[PDB]
């Protein structure tokens, strides 16, 4: 299916005069094509197309200073990478990737994204191991939407004009510090190309994907310090309501016993979603729950 040697040699999306990193070009390339990377070819120089300007390692890393960044164009999951080298990692250092082999979803489930279409990091985060993480993908979510002025929806979307426009992945690392490690996965869709999708460009067709990661992840890293504090406090469910694109809507709840029915009454302190379902306010916790408006 995939030659990750090639692809990787192409990797700076640079125009290469065909030297050999194999035993079926056409071969690879089409299956590399087949995947759904683009290779154009100009008489005898070939070129792997990115959909957006390749990111500056450097530039990263002073506008993020002191966050260390791993920059890597393919790699298997920016989560891997933060797992597998969390060792050498302070709390906030970073992995960006443009594109994804192996891209994570929850359970199971693929994360797709083109070649430098998406802001794909992920980042390791710690915290006390007595304090507890409830809410946590709230916070994660509200700081994004906060930033590029959409919408959330519970418990960890991003949304713009009802439609996905990017997907939170929270990770716990079975490391041995006396802390509680996380390695929190972020993928927000900038120019892409099953269910409808948004993209950053339909809202600013100017998007910088130079300048607009150190700006996520500064608030994101604020707001994270903020919730070590105060938690789901009234100030967060304050600002959660203003970008909640369900607040007080007739919603689906869907858990795996069924669905339920009601109105949206935003969440308790522990991120919960409240739902007035008939006449008792019923709470759920966000994992595999899904919503859906009426
Ligand atoms: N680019 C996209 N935009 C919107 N929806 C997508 C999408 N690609 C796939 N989907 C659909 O979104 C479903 C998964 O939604 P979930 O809530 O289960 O899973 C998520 O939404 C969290 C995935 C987060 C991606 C970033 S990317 C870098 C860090 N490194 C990783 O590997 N992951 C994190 C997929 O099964 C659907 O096909």
């Amino acid at each position: 299916m995939m030659n990750f040697t090639l692809l990787t040699y192409l990797a700076d999306c640079q125009p290469k005069v065909r030297s050999e990193l194999s035993k079926n070009l056409e071969e690879d390339i089409q299956q590399l094509r087949e995947i759904g990377l683009d290779i154009l070819v100009d008489g005898q120089d070939y070129r792997l197309v990115p959909m957006l300007p390749l990111l500056n390692p450097q530039q990263i890393s002073t506008a993020l200073f002191p966050y260390s960044i791993h920059y890597q164009p393919i790699i298997s999951s920016t989560n891997e990478w933060i797992l597998q080298n969390i060792l050498s990692l302070k709390k906030g250092d970073l992995c960006v990737a443009e594109y994804q082999t192996a891209g994570r979803g929850r359970r199971g489930r693929q994360w797709l994204s083109p070649f430098a279409g998406q802001i794909m990091f992920s980042f390791y985060w710690a915290f006390d191991p007595k304090k507890s993480i409830e809410g946590l993908s709230l916070v994660i979510g509200l700081a994004i939407a906060e930033v590029l002025n959409v919408q959330v929806k519970w418990p960890n979307d991003i949304l713009f004009d009802e439609r996905k426009l990017g997907g939170i992945l929270v990770e716990i690392a079975n490391h041995k510090n006396g802390m509680l490690n996380l390695v929190i996965g972020i993928g927000i869709n900038v120019s892409l190309s099953s269910q409808p999708y948004a993209e950053v460009c339909e809202i600013d067709p100017d998007v910088e994907r130079q300048t607009l990661l150190p700006k996520l992840i500064q608030h994101l890293y604020t707001r994270l310090n903020i919730f070590e504090q105060n938690g789901i406090d009234e100030e967060f469910q304050q600002a959660w309501q203003s970008y909640n694109a369900f607040s007080n809507s007739e919603i689906n709840v869907l858990t795996e016993q069924g669905v339920i029915s009601g109105i949206e009454q935003g969440i308790d302190e522990r991120g919960y979603l409240k739902v007035l379902c008939g006449n008792k306010i019923q709470m759920f916790n966000g994992g595999e729950v899904s919503l859906r408006k009426k």
